[PDB]
């Protein structure tokens, strides 16, 4: 079985999965998240398959897909949203700005394999 | 609704909202479309991610992802790149601050549980 | 020597000191915290002992005690009540964020553990 | 009820209670930890009083005793020797650089009371 | 005073004042930092003066100077020797990492402000 | 070359040079801030030099100057004047606070220095 161990124990909606097999730098570039229910007819209300990268995408050989920093940037737009709405609260700060904080360290990881020209490469 | 990113250089996609906003505020469909191009003019990559949307009780609700599945994602990813040959301390950074990012979000959900509103649009 | 360094220096209520002997896993398991000050009979003003769990929980010769999560819990109470009364400070409220997040990485350990089921064994 | 809504879930050794009423500064002033555990006897296996310090030390008519600072002192001289012994782990590090971070913003708000001559007074 | 109340409390090399009156933004624009030992000579050992950019820099009549992200980068270049060097410590190496988050926070000020075409002026 | 890599990229005011050679501990004790722009006659808007503290303040051939510590304070004082002032920001808030968690693990290492009898001294 693929399945993720995650930080929240409790009250989980959906469950998340290793799809396929390690790829380059040891990771996986495919996930599904489902749901911890069944629809009416018996069926997943939720199924969802997430990409990723997998190659420089100048390669046509590439598996072209997201990157983490998308999916953060995404949750980054959702937390601000929501703290600008009704049910604002702490928790959600404390967590906005921990993921703008590991977004600023991915663009760190950009910036200098940029300024080492190894951006686009299996380079250390 | 393109989202200002806080990567400004070499980016391999954009990120767009969909829809209108919703409960909270906030939108809960998000287009994820590559930068890159094929011949015929189709998005290389062109990904929507559906966030649920009222709560998972009730039939009516547009049932999705959560974000700590999506920061789970990363997590995982973040973990394996650490114990590969590629790791870097930027990922290190990174991997605890997504880890502490999630621990908040559980601390949400186990808030919201002692107060008796989780699953309903409260704060 | 077994008085602790601490990191207040100056205006010191009280000073802690371990009793006993290193104990499982390299620590010791018993403190007196006791006042800088003496009454006016010549005796401390504060002379508390605080007793750690020694030893698995289920098994009858353990000492039996206090974990430090119980004392971070306490810790977090008093700030939350402080912070909502009338001598609230930026200091109180940065010291109780770091109390929660400290508490937060002390259940990731036990729930790690959980998960290797080494929990309460003598086990890294 | 008394009882205090802590942050880990699970596996839980003891229960925490705060005692007395609301004090200076709207906060508790004294806790009990007891054991979630029995003996064969009916009685708690840990049952201990932790008593802070409620009014100014010169006082005479004060209740002298602990402070939080010393209570997360414990803490941290408990967590660096687990670090330098053989039970070591990444989530024990990052609790004790949030303890040792939480007791730096404890000294700056002493520091900062002494800076505007406020320490030992019920004063912001 | 004009003298700052720093951190560091004990065996401090230099003391630092504020020179001038409060500029735009509520913010001084200038400082000194002295030493606070004196030589043979009688004057201070160390006697440096810091002038901030004042007025944006497209103006001929503001005062041109350093700004803050330039102290830092100073600060994070000497944390990243003294740590390759043989006087390392992981007291420097928190130091760094918050100075780089520092950094990376000024950056996300300068990035925002462009975001909203407000960068160079006197605006929020 | 010896210019500094910044964490900023875009519309940087100025630029940061290392002077001298490398020293005590593997640093450098000298840098240039010079801007990015020139005046009406071909000549620097900013040209500050900064010299640091090199070899023990109490011997007399070290190079006496600034720490690190004077720097961050004088940036801890402007983002405080800032943030008391109209065009404050949770940006600026941000860096505040991480450094003054910066200027606290300096003054960490001084006092762990001092308890240890090596402030002063090159000893690691
Ligand atoms: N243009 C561009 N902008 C980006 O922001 C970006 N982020 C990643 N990439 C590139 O995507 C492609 C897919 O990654 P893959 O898993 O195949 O290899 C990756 C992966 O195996 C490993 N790696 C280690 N840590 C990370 C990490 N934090 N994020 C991504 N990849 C990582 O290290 C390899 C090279 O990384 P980059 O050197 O950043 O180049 C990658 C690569 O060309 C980017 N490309
Ligand atoms: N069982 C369960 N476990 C979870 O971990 C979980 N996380 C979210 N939800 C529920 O999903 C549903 C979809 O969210 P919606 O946007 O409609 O309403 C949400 C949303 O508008 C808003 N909100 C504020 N902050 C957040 C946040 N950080 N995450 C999600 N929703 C948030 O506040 C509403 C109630 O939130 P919850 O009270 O957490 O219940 C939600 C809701 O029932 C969960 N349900
Ligand atoms: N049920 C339960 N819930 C808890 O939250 C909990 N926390 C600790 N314990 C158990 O209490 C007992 C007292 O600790 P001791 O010092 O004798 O051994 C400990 C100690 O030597 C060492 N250790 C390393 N890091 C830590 C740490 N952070 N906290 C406690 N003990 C630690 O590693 C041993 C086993 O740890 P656990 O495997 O957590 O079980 C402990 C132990 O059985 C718990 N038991
Ligand atoms: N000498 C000395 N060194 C210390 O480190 C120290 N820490 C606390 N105290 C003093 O102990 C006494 C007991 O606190 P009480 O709850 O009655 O009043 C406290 C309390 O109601 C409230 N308060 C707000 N935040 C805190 C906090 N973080 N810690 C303690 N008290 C706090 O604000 C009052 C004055 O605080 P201090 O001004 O720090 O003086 C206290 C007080 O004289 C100290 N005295
Ligand atoms: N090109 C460029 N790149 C930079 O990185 C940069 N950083 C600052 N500046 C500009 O320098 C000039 C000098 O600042 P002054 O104190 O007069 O006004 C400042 C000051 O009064 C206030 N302010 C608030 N927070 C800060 C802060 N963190 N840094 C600087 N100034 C700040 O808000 C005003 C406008 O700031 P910017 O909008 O950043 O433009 C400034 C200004 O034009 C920059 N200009
Ligand atoms: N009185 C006093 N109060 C201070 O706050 C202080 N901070 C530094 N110093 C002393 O200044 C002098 C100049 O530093 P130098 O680079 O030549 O040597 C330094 C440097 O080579 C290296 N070092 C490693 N990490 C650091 C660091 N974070 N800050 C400064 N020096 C550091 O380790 C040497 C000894 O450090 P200290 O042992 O702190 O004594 C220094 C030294 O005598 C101080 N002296």
């Amino acid at each position: 079985m693929k399945e993720l161990s995650t930080i929240q124990k409790r009250e989980k909606l959906n469950t998340v999965e290793r799809i396929g097999s390690e790829g380059p730098g040891g990771a996986y570039h495919e996930y599904v998240i489902k749901s911890n229910s069944m629809d009416s007819q018996g069926n997943y209300d939720v199924y969802e398959t997430i990409k990723f990268q997998k190659g420089a995408r100048k390669e046509e050989k590439s598996q072209h897909g997201v990157i983490d920093s998308d999916l953060l940037e995404i949750v980054r737009d959702r937390l601000k949203s929501f703290q600008a709405g009704p049910f604002s609260s702490r928790e959600n700060a404390c967590a906005l700005t921990h993921v703008e904080e590991a977004l600023m360290w991915m663009n760190r990881r950009v910036e200098d394999r940029i300024e080492r020209n190894v951006l686009g490469t299996n380079t250390k």
